[PDB]
């Protein structure tokens, strides 16, 4: 675009409305587009005599040259240096006043809501908190005081643009389109890069993020991006002086950003020494806001949110993959490289390419590779990152302090750089760190750590704004706020049970099942007609049943050890609840039992699946969700080979699985002092991380209407007070959850030919999940009655369990 830059600045410096082409510019991004008015920088970027109140300027006859003010009228206009009233007024500095409960807003008169400043910090590690204590004074007070996590887990990859939009916009990068630094659109044909001018095209930025979500509704915004060469003493007296602007002009919501500590991270690694100055730097910067918060009477009004994107890891030249050491064909594919990979052809014209050969090149290839490839749709699906045409199928999962890149050319034709990000955003190093200080959040709490993607709704909560809908669960962050929590109500229940009897006789069923099961006593006859209709049924569903969110025709089915709900449409449990006591026993299968599968007598023919479908499909197996090893007797065992309980597996997968059923539960019941387990299948054929509806399945047991699922879920509660068993629980629960890719391979486990004690437990440790990730795969909502606040509900369904130490 053109710009006539002789227009002029003169009373618009950092306006909030911005004016379109070819009018010159005066607002914060002016610079970052070529477009500010000739005298931008005379007007708008004052320099002269610094950022601080000396004692000889104290009463100082105003001079407009000036970059803040230490006269008599700087208070009334706004435009003070932030140490004004400590240097010229006796007053103390805010990090030097005792911290003092904010039990409500004290606001000064026209203030119809606490404004919120978010300041955001790139590239600040968790860990910083602890280890730069000493040099962060300012912000050691924020923590303290207000309310904190030990750290916040961001949105994978943990880069910056992806993270500070999700922060923005409750969104997974999946959703808003901005799913890394670097990304190509094939509808578009275009391409978004950190330098350059595509990346400011609105079509890239999809969601809505908090400043719009305010405009909407009629709360007023700061500008939340700055041009990179306006100083950070200018952005916080920018800030400020909007602060003083009238109540009918005056934003309520600001947004501060600082480049650092990414930038020295880089340079400098996590914690190389260069890194204590850039860290007393912004703490310096957050004591200039705070003091010139308590200057205009708001360091007891304003709600302030201190928030990384993401952390920063120990990354050196010396440890790069190159592509060229596994491919014959390098010259035929672009990488998207560094701390991941992302893989497409070349050339569309180029019929030659084949994913799966470059998959297969690159798999367990090396004893210790350092990357590990996946088809998009085959990711842990935690990271919720494949439903983006700008995702490329194929992704290089990078180990923690590695780089992939093409070939060695590309590393010294662009070491230098000791510090890197952007891996799986359940390492250790990626964690970054969340502050909430003021009169809506809590006073002296701690809180669990959280998903970056839950702060839209309490940013939205903040500002009394109706969020629009994101990947939130709104409610679970209600723990962090004094006031304005949102009280939510349980999703109603769309489809309600049926609850069959004995129905069928055995000879009505043609399935090709056989059982060794013929084995006739009136003491336990009434007990298994009990144990039938759900006599047992307080001790396997603990946290009643699960809720259906979408029309369906299920049955709920009641045995000793076990509850379902089966689908008649899916021919297969949608669930199955167990518990097992820290005393239970394992079994085998008797030998005779081997392939046994009997007929359900509730369940008609027509809605069962069958075991010829099996025999024919030669690639395709059977398991049980609950397992016949922890049957509580050798009669209730016959209850776990019902074609009810059956579900398709790949040999290959029965491995997981039988391990997991044998070994696992038994190992979490015995550490755990019991468990209450949920398994049961996923179907996600087209990765958007929702329940795929019957048209969408892509796979069935060969000649039938039996359909493959994607994947297979397991939740395993407890108590979080271990001393009590997890069946007799008065308090807080404890739950650990996965998500398994039903794979007819174990590619994805290098050391897959060993015992399943070697491999077996990391690949579940890979794919744990939130009990809210499986609610999205399943349209099930689950923990719908305990003793425990719904609120405490929604933070147990948003946990991860990260195997991190
Ligand atoms: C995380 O939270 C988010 C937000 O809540 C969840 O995402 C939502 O999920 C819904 C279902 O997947 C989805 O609703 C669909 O959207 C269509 C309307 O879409 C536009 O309008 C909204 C509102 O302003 C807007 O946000 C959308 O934004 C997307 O697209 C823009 C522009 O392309 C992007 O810039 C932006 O980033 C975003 O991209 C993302 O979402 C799209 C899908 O919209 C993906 O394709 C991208 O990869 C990326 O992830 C849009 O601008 C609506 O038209 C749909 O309705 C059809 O579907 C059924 C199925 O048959 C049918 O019954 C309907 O009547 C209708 O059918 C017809 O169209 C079909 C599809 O073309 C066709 O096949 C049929 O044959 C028919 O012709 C549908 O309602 C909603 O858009 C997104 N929103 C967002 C912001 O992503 C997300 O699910 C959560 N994740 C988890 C894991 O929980
Ligand atoms: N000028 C710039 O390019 C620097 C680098 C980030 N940026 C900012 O000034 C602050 O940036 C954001 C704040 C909120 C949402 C965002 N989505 S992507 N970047 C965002
Ligand atoms: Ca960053
Ligand atoms: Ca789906
Ligand atoms: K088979
Ligand atoms: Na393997
Ligand atoms: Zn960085």
């Amino acid at each position: 675009p053109w710009t006539a830059t002789s227009g002029s600045c003169k009373g618009r410096c950092f306006e909030l409305q911005e004016v379109g082409p070819p009018d010159c510019r005066c607002d914060n991004l002016c610079k970052s587009y070529s477009s500010c008015c000739h005298d931008f920088d005379e007007l708008c970027l004052k320099t002269a005599r610094g950022w601080e109140c000396t004692k000889d300027r104290c009463g100082e006859v105003r001079n407009e040259e000036n970059a803040c003010h230490c006269s008599e009228d700087c208070l009334s206009r706004g435009d003070c240096c932030t140490n004004y009233q400590v240097v010229c007024k006796g007053e103390s500095h805010w990090v030097d006043d005792d911290c003092e409960e904010i039990k409500v807003p004290e606001c000064p008169a026209g203030f119809v809501r606490p404004p919120l400043i978010i300041f955001s910090v790139d590239g600040f590690r968790a860990s910083y908190m602890k280890k730069g204590s000493k040099v962060m004074p300012n912000i050691e007070k924020l923590r303290s005081c207000g309310t904190h996590a030990p750290y916040m887990r961001p949105v994978y990859p943990t880069k910056t643009f992806p993270n500070l939009y999700t922060l923005a916009t409750g969104l997974y990068p999946e959703s808003h389109g901005i799913v890394g630094n670097s990304m190509y659109d094939p509808v578009f044909d275009a391409s978004f890069h950190l330098r350059g001018r595509e990346k400011f095209n609105h079509r890239w930025w999809g969601g809505q993020p908090l400043w719009i979500t305010a405009t909407k509704q009629g709360v007023r915004a700061g500008t939340f991006f700055w041009s990179v060469s306006i100083p950070h003493e200018r952005r916080i007296l920018t800030i400020l002086q909007w602060l003083s602007l009238p109540d009918n002009e005056r934003p309520s919501v600001y947004a501060f950003y600082s480049e650092q500590p990414d930038f020295s991270g880089h340079k400098y690694g996590p914690f190389g020494p260069e890194m204590t100055n850039p860290l007393r730097e912004i703490d310096k910067t957050v004591g200039q806001l705070m003091d010139g918060l308590k200057q205009l009477r708001l360091h007891r009004c304003v709600n302030v949110i201190f928030v990384g994107d993401h952390g920063m890891e120990d990354v050196t030249c010396d440890r790069t993959e190159f592509l060229s050491n596994y491919l014959t064909n390098v010259d035929d594919i672009t990488l998207v490289p560094g701390t991941l990979g992302r893989i497409r052809a070349k050339s569309i014209n180029n019929s030659k390419y084949d994913p799966k050969t470059i998959i297969a090149a690159l798999t367990c290839k090396k004893p210790d590779q350092h990357f590990k490839p996946y088809m998009k749709q085959h990711l842990p699906k935690r990271l919720h990152y494949a439903n983006n045409r700008r995702i490329e199928d194929i992704h290089l999962l990078v180990d923690r302090r590695w780089h992939v890149a093409r070939k060695p050319l590309d590393v010294y034709k662009k070491c230098f750089f000791q510090g890197d990000h952007g891996f799986d955003n359940k390492v250790n190093s990626m964690q970054t760190v969340f502050v909430g200080y003021g009169p809506t959040f809590k006073y002296r709490t701690k809180v669990p750590p959280f998903e970056n993607i839950e702060l839209y709704n309490v940013m939205c909560d903040l500002l009394g704004l109706k969020p629009a809908p994101n990947n939130g669960t709104h409610g679970s962050l209600n723990h962090l706020l004094r006031t304005n929590t949102f009280r939510p109500t349980m999703p109603d229940e769309v489809s309600r049970p049926n609850y069959p009897g004995i129905m069928y006789l055995q000879s009505e069923f043609d399935l090709g099942c056989t059982c060794d099961d013929k084995v006739e006593n009136k003491l336990e006859e009434l007990n298994k007609r009990l144990h039938t209709k759900g006599s047992t049924k307080e001790r396997h569903l603990l946290y009643g049943r699960p809720a259906v969110l979408y029309r369906t025709s299920y049955d709920i089915l009641y045995h000793t050890d076990f509850e379902s709900g089966y689908s008649e449409i899916f021919l297969m449990p949608l669930w199955t609840s167990y518990t097992i006591s820290k005393q239970a026993e394992v079994s085998s299968i008797p030998e005779h039992l081997t392939n046994c599968v009997r007929p359900d007598v509730r369940v008609s023919p027509g809605f069962s699946q069958n075991c010829l479908a099996y025999k024919n499909d030669k690639q395709m197996s059977y398991g049980f969700l609950f397992p016949p090893y922890l049957s509580s007797s050798p009669e209730a065992k016959y209850d776990a080979f019902l074609v009810t309980n059956m579900v398709p597996m790949y040999p290959a997968f029965k491995r997981v699985w039988a391990y997991f059923q044998r070994v696992l539960v038994k190992k979490y019941a015995s550490e755990r002092n019991g468990v209450n387990v949920i398994s049961g299948p996923i179907f996600d054929y087209n990765y958007d991380g929702l329940r795929d509806t019957e048209d969408e399945i892509k796979q069935y047991v060969e000649g039938s209407s039996i359909p493959v699922p994607t994947h297979y879920y397991s939740i395993i509660t407890s108590c979080l007070d271990f001393t009590q068993p997890a069946d007799k629980c008065d308090g807080p629960l404890s739950v650990s959850s996965f998500i398994l890719p039903h794979r007819p391979d174990n590619d994805e486990s290098c050391n897959s030919s060993e015992d399943e004690s070697k491999w077996v437990e990391e690949l579940m440790k890979m794919h744990t999940a939130r009990v809210r990730d499986i609610e999205h795969l399943t349209g099930l909502d689950f923990y719908r009655k305990t003793s425990r606040s719904y609120s405490e509900i929604l933070t147990l369904k948003t946990y991860l369990h990260t195997y991190e130490s």
